């Protein structure tokens, strides 16, 4: 409760981050920036740089939401594996630890989904490659429509300038939102929140002490994520019943099952 468990909840959190995630926003900035530490990423800007990417890193816009799905599932693994590590997480009903997964663990993949982006495109295939956001745009309906949302808002949520031990706790808030549909228990959830959340407050104040009311700033994002989600959801829907021979991978079919 006082200030020192503050600090060590922020720091056992950045650490599980750290082993959670392999593609960090720190290698993702030195990736995008040119910093020697890390490599330079084939770009990927139209039909004929994507050929040759395959290369070196079915209609085309098909391909590539079947590679989303794939690095979707992985995402959901590492944020799983993370969210265990939350004190108290485990120590939930199961049915709501359940529950938190099911609606956190996209908001936390779009949160971070920033972190790999800037205005013009998005690092793919661990940082390997970079991909526009005008090609993707270019995609066919409704697969044009998928990215443009998540760019306007990593936009929006990279100005604030979080870095990974930043992040670290705010997608531990995320996940232990207390008014998820469904939840059994709550209070026992927005025990944990309460502390997260003065976790971050103190965090973001002792990162960026310049940064006046970031933690208010930061939580007015969240707002964006939810719609977000909705938005995406109702793409899901029409791709569902005009693209047969595809389907949603199974841990992606359960955790999109009766959502909202
Ligand atoms: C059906 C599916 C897969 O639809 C989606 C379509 C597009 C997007 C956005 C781009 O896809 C991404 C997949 C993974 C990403 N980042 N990886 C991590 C890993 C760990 C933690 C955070 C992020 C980024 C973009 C997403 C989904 C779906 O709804 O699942």
């Amino acid at each position: 409760p006082e200030s020192a468990d503050l600090r060590a909840l922020a720091k056992h959190l950045y650490d599980s981050y750290i082993k959670s995630f392999p593609l960090t926003k720190a290698k993702a900035r030195a990736i995008l920036t040119g910093k020697t530490t890390d490599k330079s990423p084939f770009v990927i800007y139209d039909m004929n740089s994507l050929m040759m990417g395959e290369d070196k890193i079915k209609e085309v816009a098909i391909r590539i939401f079947q590679g989303c799905q794939f690095r979707s599932v992985e995402a959901v693994q590492e944020i799983t594996e993370y969210a265990k590590s939350i004190p108290g997480f485990v120590n939930l009903d199961l049915n709501d630890q359940v529950t938190l997964l099911k609606y956190g663990v996209h908001e936390i993949i779009y949160t971070m989904l920033a972190s790999l982006m800037n205005k013009d495109g998005v690092l793919i295939s661990e940082g390997q490659g970079f991909m526009t956001r005008e090609f993707l745009k270019s995609l066919r309906k409704p697969f044009g429509d998928f990215m443009e949302p998540k760019f306007e808002f990593a936009v929006k949520f990279n100005a604030l300038e979080l870095d990974d031990s930043d992040l670290a706790i705010f997608i531990a808030v995320i996940i232990l939102s207390g008014d998820r549909p469904g939840l059994l228990n709550v209070k026992p959830i927005e025990d944990i929140q309460d502390n997260l959340l003065q976790a971050l407050e103190l965090q973001l104040k002792l990162n960026h002490p310049e940064s006046s009311q970031l933690f208010a700033k930061l939580l007015q994002k969240m707002t964006d994520l939810r719609q977000i989600v909705t938005e995406h959801v109702q793409l899901l829907q029409v791709i569902k019943k005009t693209e047969t021979d595809m389907s949603l991978h199974p841990l992606l079919q359960e955790i999109y099952k009766d959502l909202y």
